[PDB]
C-alpha cells in the first residue's frame, strides 16, 4: 500500500530558495500528488495538482492565496519555495492518490528564520543626571523585523548587566514584541538604571540573539556609547 515521505520540518534563510519533498513509495508506474496549505479555519486551499506517469509530469497551478514570486513544483512533484519569506512559514500538506494502491497525506511545517535588521541603540541624550536617585533611561534597543522574535540584552563595561523584567528601583528592562503587519517581529528593550558616580566613565551597548536554522544562533552587538550628563 501506499506510503508518503515528508520531511516533517524544514527550516530556511529568509530571501533562500528551499524545496518541500514528498516522495511516495508503494505506487505503481502511475499516481497524482497535490500540495495544500492550511487555513486557521480548517479549510485547504489547493497549491498545485501533478499526474505522473513513468516519469512523465503535468503539472496544473491552482494556487489562490498568491505568491511572489509564484508557488511550482519540481519534475517529482516537490514544492519550490523561491525566495523564502516569512509568509511561508506554515504547514504544507502533500497528498498522494495512488489508485488501488490507496490514498495518503502527510505535513511539512516550514520555518523561515529572518536575520533582524542591524541592533539600532538610541542612548536618553536629553535628561540623564549622576545627582538624581531614581532608576533613569538610559537608552532603547531595536532589532526590527526578525523571525522568531529576537532577544536583547545588556551590557556595561563589557560585562553583562543582569537586569530582570519585573520592577525595581535599581535597574530593570523592559520588552515590547511587535508583530508587524508583514509577520516578522520587532523587537524593543528599554534599559533603566540608578545611576552612580562610577557610571560617568562605564560605557554600554546592547545585543540581539537570534535563532536561525539547524538549531544555530546568531549575534547581533549595537555600537557602544557613553553617557551624556546634565548638571
Amino acid at each position: 500500500e501506499v506510503r508518503l515521505s515528508v520531511p516533517p520540518l524544514v527550516e530556511v534563510m529568509r530571501g533562500k530558495s528551499v524545496i518541500l519533498d514528498c516522495t511516495p513509495t508503494g505506487t505503481h508506474d502511475h499516481y497524482m500528488l497535490e500540495w495544500f496549505l492550511t487555513d486557521r479555519s480548517g479549510a485547504r486551499p489547493r497549491l498545485a495538482s501533478a499526474e505522473m506517469q513513468g516519469s512523465e509530469l503535468q503539472v496544473t497551478m491552482h494556487d489562490t492565496r498568491g505568491r511572489s514570486p509564484p508557488y511550482q513544483l519540481d519534475s517529482q512533484g516537490r514544492l519550490v519555495l523561491a525566495e523564502a519569506q516569512v509568509g511561508d512559514e506554515r504547514d504544507y500538506v502533500c497528498v498522494v492518490r495512488a489508485g488501488a494502491a490507496g490514498t495518503a497525506e502527510a505535513t511539512a511545517r516550514l520555518n523561515v528564520f529572518a536575520k533582524p535588521e542591524a541592533t539600532e541603540v538610541s542612548p536618553n541624550k536629553g535628561t540623564l543626571s549622576v545627582m538624581e536617585d531614581s532608576a533613569q533611561e538610559i537608552a532603547t534597543c531595536n532589532s526590527r523585523n526578525g523571525n522568531p522574535a529576537p532577544k536583547i540584552t545588556w551590557y556595561r563595561n563589557g560585562q553583562r548587566l543582569e537586569v530582570p523584567v519585573e520592577m525595581n528601583p535599581e535597574g530593570y528592562m523592559t520588552s515590547r514584541t511587535v508583530r508587524e503587519a508583514s509577520g516578522l517581529l520587532s523587537l524593543t528593550s528599554t534599559l533603566y538604571l540608578r545611576l552612580r558616580k562610577d557610571d560617568r566613565d562605564a560605557s554600554f551597548h546592547c545585543a540581539a540573539h537570534y535563532s536561525l536554522p539547524e538549531g544555530r544562533h546568531g549575534r547581533l552587538d549595537s555600537p557602544t556609547f557613553h553617557l551624556t550628563l546634565h548638571y
